[PDB]
């Protein structure tokens, strides 16, 4: 194999004490960056807390619950008397109503600032059966995906994107569908992609793979069973579609990124990559996109193999970093098959950790690497923002964030700096498709938005300080470490899967 291929292969599952303790040193920002990492970190993340005046809303409840001292329903019954008040339109009305004579409806929305169903559940499910599952589980995936999705078409997606574009966002486009199970599903999924290419190719009118819109395939989406696909199969079946739609995205010079997917694909996706970047009807174009995943171990590794690629194949590749979306059937996949050891880390801490040191790896090298840090985690932005250092341009890198989940937080950051921003770029992932094709994404999604490690999850969680939701990863390693007597363990809750 290549040497740099052949480290990639010798990380796939190597001790957690031993990759964090390499990690560590690679990501600690220096004192001076790290405070000031950690003062816009606490600014982002306190307007996003105190947007609606959230904070200090609930400080006039504390308060008024405190000198009154009584039940959280008896100040929501207080509320309702005085909104009730309030209704009276004559002040020496209400005044002497006040002091001489001494309903609920919105009780309900007072509650919010400050088991019977279970039996209805039993009956409903008996005399109705499979269907009614079948029926609800659809029900609440549409309802709940619905935030999550651009447009049905990739023509209404298009008209949805000039409201933030005119803002200086950019858009990268899905067509949702994935991990095609016959041939005829992988090629309608190859069909509208094509479709999709021509629309946001049109739509981007020479705006160029840096500033104008792009588009998001997965390799699943383009071979059937792509599970367990042989490699001699997916070169000669794959490989063609995935040039044809990157020739195609060329002709129109929009970028084309390939979506990373579940672990045990690293190896294959990465020959098609490296296949992909000397054909020579794509050499000097830069359009090619790549997901890397600081989740997996061999992260670093792969960066050092990516940037031999980018020179030898000379050209700059457009490399979005991202933790993953994968890490729970991650690791069920490593308990069932008593593997070595875990393929991805098992503390978030520990993936964190991972990405601020993959970053700085990414911006050390512009010339070969145009890095789209991928984010919804306000201290993570304030960290590569300090560590991409001073005199941006903005060709040397950009955010990302997912539709429905990162406009709150980018909304601080691209826009001028006279309007209050930090004028930095983000890139909107935008899936496209009908009620059919949300399923796999919504469950990531909801995994990604209940897990009590999601930085979207402890950001509403208003009981739960500031400085705690913005602290800094290697504080928290080391940290641990301190408390629990070496470097990097794994969660406690995880033992190896041999186990
Ligand atoms: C625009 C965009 C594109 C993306 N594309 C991809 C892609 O192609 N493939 C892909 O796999 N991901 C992708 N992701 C990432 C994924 O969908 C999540 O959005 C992302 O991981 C959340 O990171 P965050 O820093 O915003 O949140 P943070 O909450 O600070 O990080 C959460 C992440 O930490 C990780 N994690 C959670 N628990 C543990 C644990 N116990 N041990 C170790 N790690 C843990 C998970 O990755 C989790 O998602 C993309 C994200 C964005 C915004
Ligand atoms: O991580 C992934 O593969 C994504 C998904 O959830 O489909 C694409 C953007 C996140």
């Amino acid at each position: 194999q290549s040497v740099s291929r052949a480290a990639i292969t010798a990380a796939y599952r190597r001790p957690e004490t031993e990759a964090v303790s390499m990690l560590l040193e690679q990501a600690r920002l220096p004192q001076p960056v790290a405070e000031q990492a950690h003062k816009l970190a606490y600014q982002l993340a306190d307007k996003l807390r105190n947007q609606k005046n959230a904070s200090g809303r609930a400080g006039m409840v504390q308060g008024l619950l405190q000198e009154f001292s009584l039940s959280s329903q008896e100040g929501v019954a207080l509320m309702c008397l005085a909104e009730a008040l309030l209704r009276i339109p004559d002040k020496a009305t209400r005044d002497a109503l006040i002091r001489d004579k001494i309903l609920f409806v919105n009780a309900a929305t007072w509650g919010l600032l400050f088991a019977s169903l279970s039996r209805s559940l039993n009956r409903i499910i008996g005399k109705s059966g499979e269907p009614l599952i079948r029926k609800g589980v659809d029900m609440a995936m549409r309802l709940m995906g619905e935030q999550f999705v651009t447009g049905e078409t990739i023509a209404e997606a298009l008209a949805n994107a000039r409201k933030l574009e005119e803002k200086g966002f950019r858009y990268s486009y899905d067509m949702l569908g994935e991990a095609a199970l016959t041939a005829a599903d992988a090629q309608a999924y190859m069909v509208s992609y094509q479709q999709a290419i021509h629309a946001i190719g049109k739509a981007s009118n020479g705006r160029g793979i840096y500033e104008g819109p792009g588009i998001s395939i997965k390799l699943s989406a383009l071979h059937p069973r792509y599970s367990r696909a042989q490699y001699d199969r997916v070169m000669e079946e794959l490989y063609p579609r995935l040039k044809s739609l990157t020739l195609l995205a060329r002709q129109y010079d929009i970028g084309i990124n390939i979506d990373a997917e579940e672990s045990d694909r690293l190896e294959i996706s990465l020959d098609l990559l490296e296949k992909l970047c000397f054909e020579p009807e794509l050499a000097g174009w830069n359009g090619i996109g790549f997901v890397i995943q600081a989740y997996q171990k061999r992260c670093p590794l792969v960066i050092d193999y990516l940037i031999d690629l980018a020179t030898r194949s000379r050209r700059r590749l457009m490399i979005r970093l991202v933790k993953g979306a994968y890490w729970d059937s991650e690791i069920k996949r490593a308990q069932m098959d008593g593997l070595e050891g875990y393929p991805v880390y098992t503390r978030k801490v520990y993936t964190d950790v991972s990405y601020l040191a993959c970053a700085k790896k990414l911006l050390a090298v512009p010339n070969l690497i145009y890095p789209q840090f991928a984010t919804h985690n306000a201290h993570t932005l304030a960290a590569i923002y300090q560590l991409a250092g001073q005199n941006y341009y903005p060709g040397q890198y950009e955010f990302q964030c997912l539709h429905g989940m990162g406009e709150p937080l980018y909304e601080q950051v691209t826009g001028k700096v006279a309007d209050g921003k930090l004028n930095r770029p983000c890139r909107i992932y935008a899936p496209v498709g009908t009620h059919e094709t949300l399923l796999a994404y919504l469950v990531r999604r909801l995994l990604e938005n209940g897990a009590n490690t999601s930085f979207v999850n402890r950001i509403a969680d208003t009981s739960l300080p500031l400085d705690e939701l913005v602290a800094d990863p290697v504080t928290a390693v080391e940290k641990l470490a301190q408390q629990e007597g070496q470097t990097g363990l794994p969660h406690p809750k995880i033992p190896l899967p041999r186990d």
